DNA sequence: GATTCACAGCTGATTCACAGCATCTA
DNA sequence: CTAGATGCTGTGAATCAGCTGTGAAT
């Protein structure tokens, strides 16, 4: 059975399939629309658990549509896709992500709005607060940058899975990022000197394959 | 069980929705209307505990709508949404009792607070650590001694106290504390947090924290 | 004066590229 | 054995996030 029913609405088909492929892979049941009519129809046809909405769409905007769905009885929270004005995106049970986004941030925020509508991350001695973005190593606090935290959360969620540098970059970095994978090497080096300082090495290198967060064998 | 039954009357659909969503999320049972006839119909069927009326409306203004409700024997207290430039004298004389007003554009935090007061007055001190606030008088105490706050500094502080221990991003604060039509920079929140820290965060133990790239949180250091 | 808030200087954090060194393996 | 491939990390530049002082306007 799926994690949730998600309606993805954006006038850009490339943003729509990028989200639908990632979320379909993460266990979600995904329906799409590239306009307000299609959106209203699909939402009435499938009654989703949450809606991902491009804020800037030709003709009918999401706000008009949300008002109609909620007046029917569909109280599904919205995760707005906004450009980098439009305000009110954090009212009720809704939240938003700015374009260009990363796959990790869209799923993370989507999961928050769903949990909020209807619990710290740990691996060995690493503790993550998804709310505050606070980190601890052996009960001691460690300060991490936004990128360092997203990367650690990716590894923790995917503990014991070998993750290649191109895969990490496609999930952790924004989809408009134009550089190579040495940025991943740099951020693994920072993570190591901040949260892999204990007797046992937890973040491992497998040459030409990837990185893996696992307890030493 | 709902906090109260509220009837929201305004001619603009998205003002009604802005109000509806916020009050529903706060634990209120919200009924709506876009005119005086629907308003009287909803009031007869739902029997609201408070009514929120837009003053400037076509056909029949908010004052007209209230007069019709009261003529029907619906004595629920009212909260008027007034225009800044007009009916100044009429609003002063019509709010001497149980009814109150907020000027449009309003802050969602101020509407809700003013609704809780008219509901309370019709049949009271917020606290966090050594900070005390009177929701009715707008007085603030920091470790038993008074502190003078502006209207914006007061709405900001109450938002933090009510939501103590919860991380609040600058856009979330702007959406709730600032006037809904605010088209400015998040720096305004940075400014008012600096105003608050200078007055209420003055001891060895920090209460109002910054989590870089996340937001602000009011909590004891632990 | 009180107030709101725009704006800009400042600071330290953050992102990221780049290169030279280390280690691995063909 | 060596030599290229692959990975690590110090240096530095550019940008950014958040804090605060000044001042315009009401
Ligand atoms: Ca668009
Ligand atoms: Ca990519
Ligand atoms: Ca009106």
């Amino acid at each position: 059975t799926p994690e949730a029913r998600v309606l993805v609405v954006d006038d850009e088909a490339n943003i729509v399939e990028l989200l639908s492929v990632s979320l379909k892979f993460q266990g979600f049941e995904v329906y799409t629309a590239t306009n307000g009519a299609q959106a209203l129809d699909r939402a009435r046809e499938t009654r989703p658990d949450a809606v991902i909405l491009d804020v800037m769409m030709p003709g009918m905007d999401g706000f008009g549509v949300l008002r109609r769905l909620r007046a029917d009885g569909i109280d599904a929270p919205a995760l707005f896709l906004t450009a980098r004005k439009i305000a009110g995106l954090t009212l009720g049970g809704d939240d938003y992500v700015t374009k260009p986004f990363s796959l990790e941030e869209v799923v993370a925020r989507l999961r928050v709005i769903l949990r909020r509508a209807g619990v710290r991350l740990t691996f060995a001695d690493i503790e993550l607060d998804e709310e505050t973005h606070e980190v601890w190593k052996a009960g001691q606090p460690v300060s991490l940058s936004p990128t360092e935290f997203t990367l650690l959360r990716y590894f923790v969620i995917n503990a014991g899975t070998v993750l290649s540098k191109p895969k990490i970059l496609d999930h952790v970095w924004r989809y408009d990022f134009g550089g190579d994978v040495n940025v991943v090497e740099s951020y693994v080096s920072y993570l190591r000197r901040k949260i892999d300082t204990g007797e046992k090495r937890l973040l491992h290198t497998l040459r030409g394959v990837g990185y893996v967060l696992r307890e030493p064998r």
